């Protein structure tokens, strides 16, 4: 079952990729759990208007599905979307809206970190090809290409 | 295009052909082109140098002229010279030849103390790279790489 | 300049109170001196809890002003705030931060993952570096770094 | 007992520092190796001066020294500087022509080498403090500030 918990409905549709991608963990391909993710995400948000909820409002998404040759296959029957006003649960609406601003503070930090293991790739990869030139120049070393 | 071992202990003449091999067609040819053409060559040094009567004591200088033709070094075996120097008729250059594939044989234990230490980093740069992607995955909104 | 920690499940106060403190004096002040701040409002806090009934499954508020004078964070604890959020009368509040709280758990297993990788890293740059300069000192004329 | 074996006059003093750096390795500090040197070098140069030695020629220096106290002591009786002319070692001067030569490209390999391990060192200290600056911000994991 994939549950989203608590959360403002501005970001749901990231709430859904973040949990399937944890529960699905080496049982599928990242590109499956984006496209299975969008395509959830996408009849969330049709229903979401259709229940005038609005982004400020705090929803919970809970939904079965199974892993069928690798791919998820939804159970649109199992979805439920509890919904919770903001103006009649202005507290719980609050504290959604602190999680989703700590949220996209954290997500600087972490494109700081992509960048520097990008950096790290890089380098590291040039560590090796250099190293392998030196097998090649100036030694009798077993090489890659052998 | 010449291909020069300049002086060499016959021992260790393979490994210099691919090693100046290497370093003059770089760029201009896949390892593996190298790989195998040098292995071709020193093929038929080595049957010359039987041949010849040289010993592996012995110093030897090669040279040939080689050309580049759809990224294949094609050996041009009619330019192939084997200068020879007899260990007894050149008791310091062989003593020196000596001396130098010594040097050699120990830097070589450096250079893989060196791809050790960058295999494990370049592992490690795999894993960092794994789990940021997996905490982009997880615990945030951004772009990925799988989109 | 006030420290808040928004919504808290009581039971992780003292640790978002840390991590607020850390982020807010940013380069204004030593790790240490900021460990050692929070530990102290923390024990404050701690003993207001306890004389306020509150659980740890309650959830509070904290917020109090402070000032950073010679690199020392001083409390001023007159502004201190403790609004209190008793579990029972905010059951959706409650367990939205006990969600939280254990989102949390499971992001530092993430986070420890990460730390022994770059431990693991900045072991193997350091024997890269030495290793490095060691050639230099072995087989160069280079510039060292002992020079 | 340190041993140069053959070399070009002119690159007598790196051959010294080299084979000093290898033989006393962990026995003394680099700064040593590097004093310790840089005398006998001066020594030496003094001597190849008198000899008439010019810097095509080549040369096999030995020479017995003693650490104590991580200190290097030559034994400057014991020092030795066979001499061999070019003009009279033909060859044998080519040669180690062709070995100093090799040694300047083998050089600007190394010097590749050393930017790709500082350019490491810096995104691995960087990384470091990102990482300690997660833990202060987002989590309540032990610090090494604690």
């Amino acid at each position: 079952k994939l549950m989203t918990g608590f959360v403002r409905a501005s970001g749901y549709a990231n709430k859904v990729r973040r949990v399937l991608f944890a529960i699905t963990r080496g049982k599928v391909f990242p590109e499956e759990v984006v496209k299975a993710a969008g395509e959830l995400n996408k009849i969330i948000f049709e229903k979401l208007q259709e229940m005038g909820v609005k982004k400020e409002d705090v929803v919970r998404i809970s939904v079965d599905f199974n892993i069928e040759d690798g791919k998820i296959v939804w159970n649109l029957d199992s979805l439920e979307i509890e919904t919770y006003k903001k103006e009649e649960e202005e507290k719980l609406a609050l504290a959604m809206e602190e999680v989703e601003h700590m949220e996209k503070m954290f997500e600087e930090t972490v494109k700081e970190l992509e960048a520097l293991s990008d950096k790290l790739r890089e380098i590291s990869k040039e560590i090796s090809e250099l190293v392998e030139r030196m097998k090649q120049e100036y030694t009798g070393l077993k090489l890659r290409s052998e």
